[PDB]
């Protein structure tokens, strides 16, 4: 659960909820009032509320006086586990979450709306077992499910501050109630067991109408859906053991931001790591880390054993003066060895958003295993955010596309930035739908944050802030409105 999340609170009401309904270890998170982009975490330590800064630029959540995260739930899965950790220099601890009893971020709630337009919804979209909860129609809930086929309407009382359905258990608030329907299933009296299966759809729509949709997230909808979304990362705490050990510990470029054991990709006394997962879409890829001066090696042996053809590199080497990726390629015309592995830089052809290096890459004493990889190197992301417009990420995933599809049984394409999570997402996800609208044309279904869900499961964090969130939606309607 992800309940310590309260989305729509000041400071001072998480406070006078720290300090009235919280004990010492309480703690909760919080959207940024006064920055909107960044997070709080309010935490109860001596009689005293502490508000501490969590900022996200776009590449990684990053804790004042703690460490850098791939998700907000990892943040608090880590510190809740590892006490000491956090910290005038003296410890914080995470012991007791502070829950939200707030339903505007569960995938079911839908607040206004109608009996009517909730039947509407039911019967297009529903399938058997599919429910919502909406505002009655006045200051209660209406309970709807679909079975088979129909729809059944249940009332939800809110008396004294507590929600129940007219008898038996009174709740604390809609997430209790629903959680224990879900499990104990109302029965009406004929015999039908009103299951609540899951929740409605309301994220898939056609790719046609992404201007009507994107017009409707612009009046903000856009931070209420990518919140819905950041809900459901409670779902994704997969074991990261691999990362843990100790001989793997310096080929992390972040100690807390490590790849899932079920998709990274294994190399063939500890000499099968590498901070990168294999991305399946429902063309593969893998999404990593720019390279660390002891990782470069591990970089080649992994891009030689998967076949890969074609990297896509999104960010500069270097931005405000920090390493963001190590060269891990020679200069043009040059031939470097790094390891068992032999790579020569054919040629570097720039563009006005990105520079091309064709790269021959073989394995030393063994001149048949040579093979072309095709770098494309993007320079022009900005500094902070997104890009303003999104014709240039456009040009360059259809050039990469097209010299992926030209290479017969070529490996996955590799994404990487810095962590290889924020830009790195950003880049597959809009790649992934772009995909589906060249296949199916624009008659087709798309769903982004179910999207963005699947990526996540198989890599930390994948797709960082609502910015990206946002852009991602820009980048499928200028690509549907070229079309
Ligand atoms: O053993 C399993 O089957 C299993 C299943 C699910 C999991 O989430 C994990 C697991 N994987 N990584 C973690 N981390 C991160 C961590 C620990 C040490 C150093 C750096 C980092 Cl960043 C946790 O803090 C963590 C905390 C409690 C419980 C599981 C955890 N966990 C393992």
């Amino acid at each position: 659960s992800r309940r310590w999340f309260h989305p729509n609170i000041t400071g001072v009401e998480a406070e006078n909820l720290l300090l009235t309904r919280g004990v010492d270890g309480s703690f909760l998170a919080r959207p940024s009032k006064s920055n909107p982009g960044d997070f709080t975490l309010s935490v109860r330590r001596n009689g005293a509320v502490t508000h501490i800064k969590i900022q996200n630029t776009g590449d990684y959540y990053d804790l004042y006086g703690g460490e850098k995260f791939a998700t907000l739930a990892e943040l608090v899965q880590y510190y809740m586990e590892h006490h000491g950790q956090l910290k005038n220099g003296d410890v914080i601890e995470l012991k007791y979450p502070l829950n939200c009893a707030d339903p505007t971020s569960e995938r079911w709630f839908h607040g206004h709306l109608s009996g009517k337009e909730a039947e509407k919804l039911l019967t297009e979209k529903g399938k058997h077992g599919s429910f919502l909860v909406r505002e009655s129609q006045p200051g209660d809930f209406v309970l709807s499910v679909r079975t088979g086929s129909k729809v059944t309407h249940v009332m939800i009382r809110c008396q004294e501050l507590k929600y129940d359905v007219g008898g038996g258990e009174r709740f604390d608030s809609l997430t209790d109630l629903v959680e224990h329907y879900k499990k104990n299933p109302m029965v009406e009296t004929l015999g039908t067991v009103l299951q609540l299966k899951q929740p409605l759809n309301t994220t898939r729509i056609n790719a046609a109408e992404i201007e009507s949709r994107v017009r409707e997230l612009s009046k903000q909808g856009f931070w209420e859906e990518f919140e819905t979304l950041q809900q459901q990362e409670c779902k994704l705490l997969y074991s990261r053991k691999e990362g843990q050990r100790q001989e793997n510990k310096n080929k992390n470029r972040y100690k807390n931001i490590l790849p899932f054991d079920h998709t990274r990709v294994v190399l063939h006394p500890v000499s099968d790591y590498i901070n990168a997962n294999i991305i399946m879409p429902e063309k593969s890829y893998i999404a990593t880390q720019g390279c660390l001066q002891n990782t470069v090696n591990d970089f080649w042996r992994m891009v030689f054993q998967e076949n890969s053809r074609v990297i896509v590199m999104t960010t500069k080497e270097v931005e405000r003066g920090k390493s963001k990726c190590v060269k891990y390629w020679p200069d043009e015309y040059a031939l470097k060895e790094y390891g068992v592995m032999r790579v020569r830089n054919v040629k570097e052809s720039a563009a006005h958003d990105y520079t091309l290096r064709e790269l021959k890459l073989s394995k030393v004493g063994q001149g048949n295993t040579e093979r072309t990889v095709w770098q494309y190197h993007f320079r022009t992301w900005p500094d902070h955010g997104v890009p303003s417009d999104p014709g240039g990420v456009l040009d360059f995933l259809e050039e990469v596309h097209h010299k992926q599809e030209s290479i017969m049984d070529a490996g996955p394409v590799v994404v990487h930035c810095s962590a290889g999570i924020g830009r790195t997402g950003t880049f597959i996800v809009i790649d992934i739908l772009i995909d589906i609208i060249r296949e199916k044309g624009v008659d087709c279904d798309i769903d982004v944050p179910k999207t963005i869900q699947m990526v996540r499961s198989q890599r930390s964090g994948m797709v960082q802030t609502e910015a990206q969130y946002r852009f991602i939606y820009m980048a499928v309607q200028h690509y549907i409105e070229t079309l």
